[PDB]
């Protein structure tokens, strides 16, 4: 059977879910329980964590502009997602997506991670650049598995404390 239902008009679906593509929800997964995890991410949203995904992430910035803060070759770099851009991020490249614009919309496609293949989430020192804290997670569901991880980082000066220079990372807003 068509487990995932019939085709349907995507711009209309994005319009209809506009209330969810802004704070505090910010994103909406299109189909549930599929191998391909297909999400539309709105804005505005800024964040300070970097994602270490053990699989690739595809992006197609449909509306508005965004950008990814990256580590590439041990160096801080930015990949702009201008409206209309597509991009494929290889495994493990660290990214912290920034989505400044309201009414923006990006198609993001990932794969379910198999048992034993973990995601990392991590934060780096604004002053010296050293890794501050990393947590590895078996990501089964974004909505229950991820916000407590971030919240536990923001609530602890210990987790936020740079082991190189001792500066305490700011937590939620940079
Ligand atoms: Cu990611
Ligand atoms: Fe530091």
């Amino acid at each position: 059977m068509l487990t995932y239902g019939a085709p349907f008009n995507f711009p209309r679906w994005i319009d209809e879910h506009a209330h969810l593509l802004k704070p505090p929800v910010g994103n909406r997964q299109v189909w549930q329980d599929s191998d391909f995890i297909v999400t539309v991410v709105g804005g505005p949203n800024h964040r300070t964590d970097y994602h270490d995904d053990p699989l690739e992430e595809f992006f197609y910035q449909l509306r508005g502009n965004a950008y990814l803060n990256l580590w590439v070759d041990g160096r801080r770099e930015r990949a702009d997602l201008k409206e209309g851009d597509i991009f494929l991020l290889p495994p493990h490249v660290r990214h912290s997506p920034q989505r400044p614009e309201a009414g923006s919309a990006c198609l993001v496609i990932e794969r379910q991670r198999p048992a034993g293949m973990l995601d990392g989430f991590e934060w780096y020192c604004d002053a010296c650049g050293h890794l501050v804290h990393r947590v590895e997670v078996q990501l089964k569901s974004i909505v229950t598995d991820l916000p407590p991880l971030f919240e536990s980082f923001y609530a602890s000066e210990d987790k936020r404390r740079c082991p190189h220079c001792g500066q305490v990372h700011p937590g939620r807003a940079a």
